[PDB]
């Protein structure tokens, strides 16, 4: 019997949320296996790259997906989460449920995750759901649970995606405890209906389960805003993607735009593409514009028009409002520990040692998670 790994991300997972909030449910699957208190994720901190980060182990300059909104000036081709179809997008890596796939007697099954319904490499999971949100948390568990447990060729690498607590963080913004609080305590809810459901199914004991999430949230204000629109006129550009890190296509002389934003609020970076910060790594990809826009942490970029949204996320993945946590049970996790910090990208090298699979190239270091690893040794 091969090893069965489950990987759940419920979108917009702040690490502090821990600390501020109760979770009865998650800290009971805590305690009988690991916790990594916040990981760091990658630049930028938004959905689509950093779940991609995740199964492959990549920067976002190396899988490409480097937005939720994509431009390339050389196809022509645009990306938007909805528009995410074309697998020109996701055909720079190779993700780990492709990667099991591609094994003899050995499946793959997905529960909404992002790219999950598009093949990659031509191929795709056995199981896949198409992207659709009014979907219930109990069917994606339901369904995803029945096929790790049934199932032949067995299911060994599964996703489970959820769109709260980010739908809801972005609508109150994180400092509304009141609010939030009836937010995180319906995630903790659920993760109590995976925990009874795999116990139901006898599941608990023999599946690997990894929780995690994508990246976190910050509050936004009307005191906090930087109007491009009062910096520079429409007709010099082109908005890729808006805020907080601004993806902007110059229309006449780069010069010339870079000079008007760089003069327009000390509350944001203005980078020349080849002056990104090295720390980033977010620079060698055909698909990052030739002038990026960074807002400091809790300020939002802004047009005439644009809604007010009380929180967001984008910023720099330093930022500790910007990272995710994670944690995990099962036959390959250790009872009861405790870890600061691991790298986003540290996930995929583990997952593979967990199931078997030769990991492509990465950027990960293995090491970093040693510590949570029964097999392995914890220096
Ligand atoms: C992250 O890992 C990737 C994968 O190995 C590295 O990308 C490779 O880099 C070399 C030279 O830069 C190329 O020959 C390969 O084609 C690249 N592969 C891919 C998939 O891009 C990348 O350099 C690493 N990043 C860092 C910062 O170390
Ligand atoms: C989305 O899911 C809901 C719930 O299952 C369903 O009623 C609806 O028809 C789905 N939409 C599409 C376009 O499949
Ligand atoms: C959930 O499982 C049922 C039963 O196998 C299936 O008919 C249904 O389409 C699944 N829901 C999806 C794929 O969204
Ligand atoms: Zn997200
Ligand atoms: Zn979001």
């Amino acid at each position: 019997l091969p090893p069965k790994l489950l990987l759940v991300s419920f979108d917009g997972f702040r690490a502090d949320y821990l600390k501020n909030y109760e979770f009865p449910h998650l800290q009971n699957f805590i305690k009988e296996g690991v916790l990594v208190e916040h990981v760091k994720n990658v630049f930028i901190t938004k959905t689509f790259p950093n779940h991609y980060s995740i199964v492959t182990g990549l920067y976002e300059e190396s899988h490409g997906i480097v937005a939720n909104s994509m431009y390339d000036a050389v196809t022509k081709k645009h990306f938007s989460d909805s528009n995410d179809k074309d697998p020109f997008w996701w055909n720079e890596a190779v993700p780990i449920w492709v990667t099991n796939q591609l094994q003899e007697n050995r499946s793959s099954a997905a529960a909404m995750w992002p790219g999950t319904d598009v093949p990659i490499h031509d191929t795709i999971s056995s199981y896949f759901m198409n992207y659709n949100s009014s979907v219930s948390f109990e069917e994606r568990l339901n369904n995803i649970t029945m096929w790790l447990n049934n199932s032949n060729p067995p299911v060994t690498f599964a996703t489970l995606y959820w769109e709260e607590p980010d739908a809801s963080g972005h609508k109150y913004g994180p400092e509304d405890k009141e609010n939030m609080s009836r937010v995180l305590k319906k995630i903790d809810d659920l993760i109590g209906d995976l925990v009874q459901r795999l116990k139901m199914l006898g599941l608990w004991e023999n599946l690997n389960v990894i929780i995690t999430s994508d990246h976190g949230m910050t509050q936004c204000s009307q005191d906090r805003l930087i109007n491009l629109d009062s910096c520079i006129d429409h007709s010099y550009y082109t908005l890729i993607d808006l805020s907080p890190v601004a993806a902007i296509l110059p229309k006449i002389n780069r010069t010339e735009v870079y000079n008007k934003l760089k003069n327009c609020s000390p509350h944001m970076n203005v980078y020349l593409k080849e002056d990104i910060p090295n720390r980033f790594y977010y620079q060698h990809n055909d698909r990052i514009q030739p002038i990026i826009l960074v807002a400091d942490e809790g300020w939002t970029i802004v047009l005439n028009e644009s809604s007010q949204k009380l929180g967001d996320h984008g910023y720099d993945n330093s930022l500790p409002s910007m990272h995710p946590f994670l944690a995990a049970h099962g036959p390959a996790f250790h009872k009861g520990y405790k870890h600061s910090t691991i790298n986003i990208v540290d996930i995929y090298p583990m997952m593979c040692h967990i199931l078997g699979l030769k990991p492509h190239p990465n950027n990960g270091t293995f090491g970093h998670t040693k510590c949570l690893l029964v097999d392995q040794w914890c220096i």
